[PDB]
């Protein structure tokens, strides 16, 4: 139900995911889980959300159970190595 794309450092161009799981309710894990092909324990997750005190920012998450943050109904990320 919930679609997220996302950027890598050593690609032209950004990729885009579908999720089973609902907008709301979609955690790290989900995205994780998706992404099979790669060595996720290397990488550290940014998402593009509305901080209601500075605007748009790239917010750092790094709990499996953490809800994704959603900018506009769309999920935005970017995922860079420790």
């Amino acid at each position: 139900d919930t679609k997220i794309i996302y950027h890598m450092d050593e690609e032209e161009t950004p990729d885009l995911v579908k999720l089973p799981v609902a907008p709301e309710r979609v955690t790290l894990a989900d995205f994780k889980n998706v992404l099979s092909n790669r060595p996720v324990h290397a990488y550290k997750f940014f998402f593009k959300s509305m901080d209601q005190d500075f605007g748009v920012v790239k917010e750092e998450i790094f709990d499996d159970n953490a809800k994704l943050p959603c900018f506009n109904g769309r999920v935005v990320s970017w995922l860079v190595l420790a």
